């Protein structure tokens, strides 16, 4: 079986812009499909959350349990990037520090929310089980492993793991290869 | 959208006690409301699960996928205490050295449950993708970061990270002189 | 309450096979149940994902949000198996290296899966928010703890933690008997 919406069901939704063959589970929730713009070629699995601003390109799996958590600033994935399951991306996230109250039953003047946007490059890949903090720009090409803690930026074609992350390798540029390779066999 | 229960819904889920401004996804999952207690301004996200003897006070986010396991022991949260997303917090767990049987399929004679009411203190954040094994009090003003694993009671007013935590630094106490001032204004 | 089909609807879904003292939680997702098969005295609860082939014995509990992706190699427990919540269990995973494209928007020639059978022996617990991928024997009566990562088979009767997991001490076997002793009370 499959949980995913029909396109007739889609258009219903309202999203600020969503292309051709988008799978999107009806078991995921999407708030505010009203800032949510969604490229081609795009799944969306069962028990995932999309809220506030989230931006999707192309070719893009966001796996069952991940919540995108937009805010007002936003979430960007440019085209190749995936996440996997059980993942969260903040673009906005409390104070632990004890100088700030905290979370939604809150006043704004009485927290100290830190929010920035989030973009993740082409071909970056998310292992399952990871969470990335606000106002992180995931360089093109990186990977991070499962169970991985994102709080700064990631230097572009490298492979990290841990919590938090440290930079382990490089990732190889072949997918780039392939990306011109696939998408030429689209044209002709 | 939002996915939450009218106040006319919330009343007739039989809750022990329920305040106001209670915002309930309707994509939670409550077990066993009637021991279930919510004060006044509380916001339970979609996933979550609660089960069983769970008693959250005031000014509490439970965010999305959070299971509270209450059992017949409990968990307790005092005011402003939040949990943060994908959190787990048992009050009942089985034996896994290898001496007893485990889980639901199997009788209680076999199992060596390990239980004891479990309790968040006032100002307690619980950071996302965090574990809170039973019997345990989580300290006053004490915050466990990110994909933390707790298994015994922690000491108020500092900051614990890791697999099971460790202590790294204390928590300021600024958010103290904060509930006074918000609460004065209220 | 709870969310759990009756077995009429049971019979409805269309397992290869399923037994009996079944409960699968109305909130659980079920995909190809044509493939999979479940022994008696099996409970899988909410939020769950049930996904290609899958082959469950008996005295089992698949714990909330848990995954069990089986494509077409297949995910395998024995009997007095258990998996504690929120734990992945993949039967195929992409080429996380750079020398592949990735996951199911893209063609697989571009593609570089891993694929491999998973099973977990008799009495294997895994802990809670754990991961196990392809290729994998879960030896007999082994023990992973929470928010452990398992890339490699498991030594049977051992307690493995960590990520990736490293072994930390010998499980015990006194469950043997207590299998032995609770089977003859039946
Ligand atoms: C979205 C699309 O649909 C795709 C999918 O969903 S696929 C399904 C999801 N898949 C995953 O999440 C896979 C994640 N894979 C990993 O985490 C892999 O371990 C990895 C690619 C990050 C590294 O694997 P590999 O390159 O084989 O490195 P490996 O030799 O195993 O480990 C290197 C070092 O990192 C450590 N390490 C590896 N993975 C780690 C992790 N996730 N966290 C912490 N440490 C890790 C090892 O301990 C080792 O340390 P040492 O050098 O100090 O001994
Ligand atoms: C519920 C309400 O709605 C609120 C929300 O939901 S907010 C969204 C959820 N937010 C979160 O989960 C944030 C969790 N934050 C963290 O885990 C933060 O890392 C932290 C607050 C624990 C510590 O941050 P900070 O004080 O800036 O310490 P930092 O300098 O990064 O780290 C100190 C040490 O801890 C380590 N560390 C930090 N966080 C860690 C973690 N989560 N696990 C393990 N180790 C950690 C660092 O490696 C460093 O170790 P070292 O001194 O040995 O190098
Ligand atoms: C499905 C059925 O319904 C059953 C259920 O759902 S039950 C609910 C879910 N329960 C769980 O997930 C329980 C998981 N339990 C654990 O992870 C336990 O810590 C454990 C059983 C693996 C080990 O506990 P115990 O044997 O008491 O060992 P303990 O002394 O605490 O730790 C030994 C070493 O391992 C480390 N350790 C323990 N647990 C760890 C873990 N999960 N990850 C990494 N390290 C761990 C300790 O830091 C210590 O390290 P050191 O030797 O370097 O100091
Ligand atoms: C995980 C998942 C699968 N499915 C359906 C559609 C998928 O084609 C099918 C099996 O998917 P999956 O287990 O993700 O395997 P793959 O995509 O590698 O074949 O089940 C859903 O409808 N929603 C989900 O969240
Ligand atoms: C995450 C989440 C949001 N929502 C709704 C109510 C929220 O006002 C809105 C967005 O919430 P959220 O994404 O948590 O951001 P914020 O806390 O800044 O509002 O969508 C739910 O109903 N359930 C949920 O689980
Ligand atoms: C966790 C869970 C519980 N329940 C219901 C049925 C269970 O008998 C009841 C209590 O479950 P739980 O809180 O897991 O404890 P116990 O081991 O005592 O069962 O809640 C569900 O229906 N689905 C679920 O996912
Ligand atoms: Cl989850």
């Amino acid at each position: 079986m499959n949980s995913f919406y029909s396109q007739e069901e889609l258009k219903k939704i309202g999203f600020l812009s969503v292309g051709k063959n988008v799978l999107i589970s009806k078991k995921a929730s999407i708030y505010n499909p009203g800032v949510i713009s969604i490229g081609n070629n795009v799944r969306i699995d069962d028990f995932c959350i999309l809220s506030g601003k989230v931006t999707i390109g192309s070719y893009s799996h966001i796996a069952a349990y991940t919540a995108l958590y937009g805010g007002e600033v936003g979430i960007e994935m440019y085209d190749f990037a995936n996440i996997s399951s059980r993942t969260i991306v903040y673009a906005a996230i409390d104070d632990f520090s004890g100088n700030a109250l905290m979370g939604p039953t809150i006043p704004n003047q009485y927290k100290n929310v830190k929010t920035g946007k989030v973009i993740l490059k082409k071909h970056v890949i998310i292992g399952a089980h990871s969470i990335i903090f606000p106002n992180v720009v995931i360089g093109e090409g990186v990977a991070v492993g499962a169970m991985s803690m994102v709080k700064e930026s990631l230097d572009d074609w490298y492979i990290y793991v841990g919590v938090p992350v440290r930079k382990i390798k490089a990732r190889k540029r072949k997918i780039v290869e392939l990306e011109n390779e696939f998408l030429k066999s689209m044209n002709s």
